[PDB]
C-alpha cells in the first residue's frame, strides 16, 4: 500500500505511536492510581488488538528506514518470532480485559511490555 | 491520555495518517485497477471502522495545535456533527464490505471521501 520506503516508514511509526498511546494509558490503572472499569479497559484492550496487528506488514521488503535497525530483514525468521511472541502476549492481554479481573490484568500487561522492551532491544536503532 | 496537548496533536496526526492509508489503498479497487477480493476488502473496512473512531477524543479540551483551524473547538457542536456524519459514511461503507457488493462499496467509498473532504475544509489549517 505504500508508494516508497518513506511511506512505510511513516505509516508504521504511526501506528507504533497509536499502539503505544493505547498500552500505556492505561499504565494508571495497572498501578492503582486510576480507578478500574473493566468495560473501559475491555474496549480500550479491543483497540490495543487491532493496533498491536498492524505495524508489521510495513516492514515489507524494500522499505529500510526510520529507527528500523538493519537487523530486521537479514533475519526475518526471528524478527517473525517477535512481533508473533508480542502479539501471543497481546491475546492473553485481551483474555485478562474480557474476564474483568484487575490480577490477571496486570500480569499480563507486564509481559506484553516486556515484548515491547524484547524488540526494542534488538530491533530498533 | 495526553501528558500535554502536543500529545494529543501527536496521536490525532498519526491515526488520521493511519485511517487515511486504510481508506487510499482501496482507490485501485473501487477504480477497477486492482482486483476485488470482497473477504481482504472486508477485512480491511474493519480496521478502517476501528481507525476511524480515534481521533476525535484528542481534539479535547486544550488541544490547539498542529493543524487544526481553531474553529474546532469554539463551534463544538458543528465539529461534532461533521466526525459523526463521516462516521455514518462508514457505516455505509461497512456495509458494504461486509455484504461483497463492489458496486456498493464504490458509492460508499465516494461518499466517504466527500465527507475527510468536508471536514478538511472547515476545519484543517
Ligand atoms: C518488534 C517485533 C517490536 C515490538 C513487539 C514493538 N516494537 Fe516498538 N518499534 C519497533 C521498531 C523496529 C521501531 C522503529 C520503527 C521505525 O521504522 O522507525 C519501533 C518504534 C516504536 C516507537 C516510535 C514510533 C515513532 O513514532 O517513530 C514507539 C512509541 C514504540 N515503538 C512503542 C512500542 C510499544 C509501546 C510496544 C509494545 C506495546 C512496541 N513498541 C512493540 C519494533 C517493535
Ligand atoms: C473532521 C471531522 C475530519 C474528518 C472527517 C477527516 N479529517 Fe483529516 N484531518 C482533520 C483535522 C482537523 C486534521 C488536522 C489535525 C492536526 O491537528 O494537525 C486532519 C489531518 C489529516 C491528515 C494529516 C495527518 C498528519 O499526519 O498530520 C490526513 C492524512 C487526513 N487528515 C486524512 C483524512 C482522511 C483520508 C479522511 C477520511 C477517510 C479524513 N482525514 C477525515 C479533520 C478531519
Amino acid at each position: 500500500q505504500f508508494a516508497k520506503p518513506e511511506d512505510a516508514v511513516k505509516y508504521r511509526q504511526s501506528a507504533l505511536t497509536l499502539m503505544a498511546s493505547h498500552f500505556g494509558r492505561m499504565t494508571p490503572v495497572v498501578k492503582g492510581q486510576a480507578p478500574y472499569d473493566a468495560a473501559q479497559i475491555k474496549a480500550n484492550v479491543e483497540v490495543l488488538k487491532t493496533l498491536s496487528a498492524l505495524p508489521w506488514a510495513a516492514f515489507g521488503p524494500g522499505t529500510e528506514g526510520g529507527d528500523a535497525r538493519p537487523e530486521i530483514w537479514s533475519d526475518a525468521a526471528s524478527f517473525k518470532q517477535k512481533q508473533q511472541a508480542f502479539q501471543d502476549n497481546i491475546v492473553k492481554l485481551s483474555a485478562a480485559a474480557d474476564a474483568g479481573d484487575l490480577d490477571k490484568l496486570r500480569a499480563a500487561f507486564g509481559d506484553v511490555g516486556a515484548s515491547c522492551k524484547a524488540c526494542h532491544d534488538a530491533y530498533q536503532k
